[PDB]
């Protein structure tokens, strides 16, 4: 049993003053008057933050992603996140449980959180539609992602992405979409090369808004034919917003999500004299800095629900390289997992864009409602996990490679002021990291089963 003391416990809906008990693994009483005791007198008790986006010790040619799920989910707990949703991939001609399979033996014994996985679909064929009912069913993985993007590797047809659709409302699943026209940049992608246009830069002018736009609103367009459900990852521009706000106004069940880069960052930074610039490759790219507005005006007034990190780190020295010749040959992604909360409440919350209470809930509670982990994760109630993050909102500092726990040689950030700091976090009733300093373990994490979509 854990006694968390003179705290103000913040949540989804409330805040309050009160001491919440844990018994084992989960919160069985809160409130005002034999158990471990933790002051977190001056401090905020959140509930564990929960990223629904990662790429975990994902292969990409001959290299791979600088984190695996030890380093990773380490540096997840530092950042304050307790519960993430790793994107398991799959390879046509297809077995998605042995690929499913590949996954668990990733995470097995290293992840220090719990962990679910979300699932990609190739190619919608007989094959796949019926090994599915096994998965939502059997495997606890009711999340299905489709890239509508890189042509010839993972892009998916209309044909794949409304039969899946038809497939989730039966089966009670949620399609989750990358969405950017694989050919227009795929025909943009060639051409800047042909005409040795080979900088970092050129991989924001490639992919166009309207790419984006275009793709988010043809998945929603087949959503509603579809009478399905829509969750649309890392929305970056004011063009995508704007059809999943029109989808919304309809009464369609389309949601979205967007991420720390594309929130505080923007495409001037790539703009770099040496190779610089490739340490901000990732799809979709940064975009011009007005639309950070537009992204936090949808967060604030519910037209965008949800905020992951889209994790998928690699080096700037012996991988970020490998594209010194033309940006196509750049791994894409950023070590983004770790500073997810705290850039969200002090670039957010402190800066008067979102309240303390949206504040858990775009970083926490509607994730764990939209992907059916929910009450298991994302709030303090009792009954609920006992995943709790205790934050010193009055500390200043710098975001820096130099104190980062991202097993990258850079930050994305680096030298940004910031407000707000992890000092202890919890995970099930067991310390992962006490007074910044890390006592969890690898293997500790679980995997979560995951119930079907709810609204
Ligand atoms: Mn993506
Ligand atoms: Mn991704």
């Amino acid at each position: 049993k854990k006694w968390i003391r003179g705290g103000t416990v913040v949540t989804a809906a409330d805040t309050y003053q009160a001491d919440v008990l844990i018994e084992g693994e989960r919160v069985v009483a809160i409130g005002h008057q034999g158990a471990e005791e933790i002051d977190a007198t001056g401090c905020y008790v959140i509930p564990g933050g929960i990223d629904p986006h990662t790429h975990l010790d994902m292969p990409f040619g001959g290299t791979v992603t600088a984190d695996d799920f030890f380093t990773g989910t380490r540096a997840a707990a530092f950042g304050g996140t307790t519960s993430i949703v790793d994107f398991c991939l799959t390879k046509k001609g297809e077995s998605l449980k042995s690929a499913i399979a590949t996954w668990h033996e990733k995470a097995r014994g290293k992840a220090v959180i719990d962990y679910g996985f979300h699932l990609m679909i190739a190619e919608a064929n007989d094959q796949v539609l019926e090994e599915l009912e096994s998965v939502i069913s059997s495997e606890g993985i009711t999340s299905l992602k489709v890239f509508m993007a890189y042509k010839n590797v993972f892009q998916a047809d209309d044909e794949t992405l409304f039969k899946t659709l038809v497939k989730a409302k039966e089966l009670g699943a949620l399609v989750q979409v990358h969405a950017e026209n694989g050919d227009v940049l795929d025909y943009l992608t060639k051409k800047a090369l042909a005409e040795g246009n080979t900088d970092p830069i050129y991989h924001a002018y490639t992919r166009p808004p309207e790419a984006e736009g275009e793709a988010t609103g043809r998945a929603i367009a087949l959503t509603a034919l579809a009478g399905s459900q829509l969750y649309v990852v890392h929305v970056s521009c004011a063009s995508a917003v704007q059809r999943i706000a029109e989808a919304r106004e309809k009464g369609w069940n389309v949601y979205g999500e967007t991420c720390p880069q594309y929130l505080a960052l923007d495409v001037s930074i790539m703009d770099q004299p040496d190779f610089e610039g490739a340490k901000y490759v990732w799809s979709p790219p940064l975009r011009e800095k007005w639309n950070q507005e537009v992204l936090w005006s949808a967060l604030k007034n519910g037209i965008l629900q949800t905020v992951g990190s889209d994790h998928c780190p690699f080096n700037f020295r012996g991988q970020k390289e490998l594209g010194r010749g033309d940006f196509t040959k750049i791994p894409n992604g950023g070590p983004l997992i770790e500073d997810r909360l705290t850039i969200l409440y002090s670039e957010g919350v402190r800066q008067g864009r979102i309240s303390l209470n949206q504040f858990v809930d775009i970083s926490s509670t509607k994730a764990a409602k939209l992907f059916g982990m929910f009450p298991r994760k994302g709030t303090i109630a009792v009954g609920s996990d006992a995943d709790i993050v205790i934050f010193d909102p009055h500390v200043k500092r710098t975001l820096s490679v130099e104190t980062h726990h991202m097993n990258v040689d850079y930050n994305p950030f680096e030298g940004m002021e910031v407000y707000g700091e992890v000092v202890s976090v919890l995970s099930r009733g067991s310390f992962v990291v006490r007074d910044k300093q890390f006592v969890g373990q690898a293997g500790s994490g679980q995997y979560i089963k995951r119930t079907t979509f709810e609204q």
